[PDB]
């Protein structure tokens, strides 16, 4: 029954938690989050303690234990 409780805080004043294993990439959490929230899979950015992480993350997610907070933001910058 080992699961990581990630509390992602969206810039739109949205607080949502997710329960998953610490042996998989952020692609799962990011997708399930973006898909559940109301975004796209071509414009996302996860901020963890000022460290922009992509959906293809893993090492950092593995380093964690369970109690970790994140901040989902939307920044692309065109031009």
């Amino acid at each position: 029954n080992d699961h990581i409780n990630l509390k992602v805080a969206g810039q739109d004043g949205s607080v949502v938690q997710f329960k998953i294993k610490r042996h998989t990439p952020l692609s799962k959490l990011m997708k399930a989050y973006s898909e559940r929230q109301g975004l796209s899979m071509r414009q996302i950015r996860f901020r963890f303690d000022g460290q922009p992480i992509n959906e293809t993350d893993t090492p950092a997610q593995l380093e964690m234990e369970d109690e970790d907070t994140i901040d989902v933001f939307q920044q692309q910058t065109g031009g």
